[PDB]
């Protein structure tokens, strides 16, 4: 049983003790500090709150293990037991919190607020950063949600220029993270964020995290087809890799089919494998059920470019309306080693350049996609703006001299739409002067309850391209 | 609950309709693919084994589940459902399964068998590569267990130049990455593996975690120490940082007290804050209970330099019998902006040129400990070495054309000591001859039991330095 008196950093047990004596209030905000990098999906929040921040969670065994804990942790009594049965007591163990955030799914510039807290009871001026910790770990299902919308921009003005449409490009970049990642829960909540963008993935673990804290009017977010990895080719022995092609292929036979290529030789794989001896087994398939050669090793730009010149010359090759080639409906390529959002780029555009279309290719992504981000990337940052102390509120900051892009900002926070239409945040209480409308912030959390939710579809559409 | 069915890789699902027909046994072994690093330290598996694969982890709903999700996320059949069944009337739902590996906590150089895993049963030739995907999660405990004791040796070495011995080297790197981690579980993973080689953290996750799965015979494995964040400090005012600073210190007066000094200017505040105002409050501290000053910005190098330079022309610097500096007892600094393996030797060689000892410092580091790391630094990698089809046994390998390095090893393995006492992996089953002294790995699971277990105590004993 997760216990959240447990789930903090350990000097945040000690920082009661810390602030100004006759603290009532202290008012804290999340943003992804401004270095215009541009544009963050903010997503994942709902998840945290549901999980980990709704309801009872204190109750007195909970309190006892925690001081028990600490006792050994520090080797003194500095744990604040009697802060924590004042919110079960009073409160039935139901945290006195305010959140307000932007509506999941926004897309919206680093260096606005997107999330704050602060305390509804006096007695718990210390609650508000207590819970820092867990909150900050938004930056991951964020980090990961933006960058794949990033990779999707690439793809969407790759595919345009060569098809002149955008179909299918939410198949055209897969999850293959699931072993590249730190754990189950890692693994559940970055297949979420991914799936803001895309429906193609490998990763299952985000399909029940999506189904229980959001929803979507599908059955399901996302969906795969069958495929093979080296030890389904590579158990048939060495000698009869034609073999594998063979059976695997005519076991999938009515629906697309995935097939790694590189065990030995994906050369000779694409050009005698699968461009002869195999042949009359693919260019008898569906479109709605192509073989999709898999190439797995190599130089990632200069393996697809010729696997696909290889089998430009093997099967039948059209020019779009566009002016770029196509491989026959039956036969596709997806790239899967590699790939980051940087070879991403450089795949397409080498495409490009030898005139492939992207109909040609997808890609999948593991580590890349889900495990190599830190929350340095979009430089996520929780910090004190406002507190009470005696009954007067001051505007705090931190502003170090040596370091002007960790400064924070000062007082009481709102969101608003500039004439334009763009984000700002305004600091010190001036939204409330009303020269820039509504705050679009809303309250997310108050006192142990959900009281804003958003549907899995809801984000998907607020996380849309603007193509 | 958590569910083994819906916790692979989607193809995987696929992969019982791809295997050479009459198949008997699929063997599979885990290594870091050779060399980048030499040794890595054994982490996590027993974690895994406990949590996820023991016991009835199939049941009649969980079947029932899989299959709904898999029709609708396939928009297919293809789930085994009989094969699955199977394993919950024959076994009660305990996977038939043997898992060799090495002892926990061993240093063992990259391109080693690790583990390996194969079937007991002949209809469950599919089930072996089924569990990679949650086994090879392993790659992350190993990589910050691997990670952080290369950093222990960096500290150790240089602690021995400039002071002639090892005093509180467990305590030089403080694990700061509970907000920069990617979810709850990550963290306590990770936290653990930091625990192997030291002893300091403010990841809480990491405690519970070794007491449920490894144990120790202290109450607990890790310990931390009263410290300030910036919003205990720029809660007071910007006027009144110097009140901040005495209030904190007084609070703490009889333990160590780490006190954040850069809200506005760090060298302002050691050289007319801690330096002037309250030099009284800090010479007068205890050997045990030091003010630990914590600059947060700047380069890290740079600014850890110029607050040894203020700090030893403000208090009295004695010359240690190695010739280097060394401040007061009372006084010490920790640096936990930007740390990571890089930075750290960076600060520790440029320490030693200015002749200070590293006495004088230690570390926090989050990100850099245990985020900023992939399954790719040391190259883990899971795949199949040997099948029997038709009652036959054959040596499986791949061995890609363009990439010599993901060519993997061959038939039934086994790891041995050498003549001269270093590590060998023998292939193709000749660990049978002989000649090589016992297998050094050990049956940790089979057919649903843990059946050799290791406490926390054993595996740090197994990490420790050579020195
Ligand atoms: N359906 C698939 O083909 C599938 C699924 C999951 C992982 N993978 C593997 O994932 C690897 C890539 O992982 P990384 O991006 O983490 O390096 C590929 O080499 C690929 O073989 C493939
Ligand atoms: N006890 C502490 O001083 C403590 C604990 C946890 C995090 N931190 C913060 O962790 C940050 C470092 O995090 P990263 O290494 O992930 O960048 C520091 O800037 C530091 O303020 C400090
Ligand atoms: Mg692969
Ligand atoms: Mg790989
Ligand atoms: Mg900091
Ligand atoms: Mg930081």
């Amino acid at each position: 049983e997760f216990n959240i008196l447990l789930a903090t950093d350990s000097y945040k047990v000690t920082h009661y003790k810390q602030y100004p004596p006759n603290t009532s209030k202290v008012y804290s905000y999340f943003e992804c500090r401004e270095v215009k990098y541009e544009e963050t999906v903010f997503y994942g929040l709902q998840y945290i709150l549901n999980k980990y921040l709704k309801g009872k969670v204190v109750t007195k065994e909970k309190i006892q293990e925690a001081k028990d804990v600490y006792k050994e942790h520090f080797q003194d009594d500095v744990f604040n037991e009697k802060g924590w049965n004042y919110i079960l007591e009073k409160y039935d163990g139901h945290l006195p919190i305010e959140i307000k955030a932007v509506p999941e799914g926004f897309v919206i510039p680093r260096g606005n607020v997107l999330f704050t807290v602060e305390n509804t009871d006096p007695e718990c001026y210390w609650l508000t950063n207590w819970i820092e910790t867990i909150l900050v770990q938004s930056w991951y299902p964020i980090t990961v949600a933006t960058n794949s919308r990033e990779q999707k921009k690439i793809l969407a003005k790759y595919l345009l220029e060569t098809s002149g449409n955008l179909d299918g490009l939410e198949y055209k970049l897969h999850d293959f993270g699931y072993r590249g990642v730190s754990s189950q829960e890692t693994a559940g909540i970055g297949a979420s964020a991914h799936l803001v963008n895309f429906k193609g993935t490998d990763t299952v673990a985000g399909l029940a995290l999506i189904k229980k804290y959001y929803g979507t009017k599908d059955p399901v977010p996302g969906y795969s087809v069958p495929a093979a990895e080296h030890s389904t080719i590579t158990a048939w022995g060495k000698d009869h890799e034609k073999d594998a092609f063979e059976h695997i292929v005519t076991q999938f036979s009515s629906v697309p089919v995935s097939v790694v290529s590189d065990s030995y030789d994906i050369y000779n794989a694409c050009e005698k494998i699968w461009g002869e001896d195999l042949r009359h087994l693919i260019v008898s398939r569906s479109t709605q059920a192509p073989l999709i050669i898999r190439p797995d090793s190599g130089n990632p730009l200069d393996t697809v470019l010729k696997v696909l010149e290889i089998l430009g010359k093997k099967f039948p090759v059209t020019e779009n309306s566009k002016g770029y080639k196509l491989l026959p409906p039956y036969l596709r390529v997806i790239q899967g080693d590699g790939v980051d959002i940087n070879t991403l780029q450089e795949i397409v555009e080498g495409m490009k350049q030898k005139m492939w279309s992207i109909e040609n290719i997808a890609f999948g992504s593991g580590g890349g996609l889900l495990q190599k981000l830190t929350r340095d990337l979009l430089n996520c940052s929780f910090k004190c703006s406002y507190v009470v102390t005696n009954g007067l509120g001051i505007n705090v900051f931190k502003d170090p001299v040596a370091d002007p892009n960790k400064r924070s900002k000062k007082g009481r926070l709102s969101l608003h739409r500039t004439p334009a239409g763009n984000f700002v945040t305004l600091e010190e209480g001036k939204g409330d002067l009303e020269e820039y409308g509504q705050d679009l912030l809303h309250t997310v959390f108050k006192n142990g309850k959900v009281t804003k939710s958003y549907s899995f579809d809801e984000i998907r559409k607020n996380a849309q391209l603007n193509i």
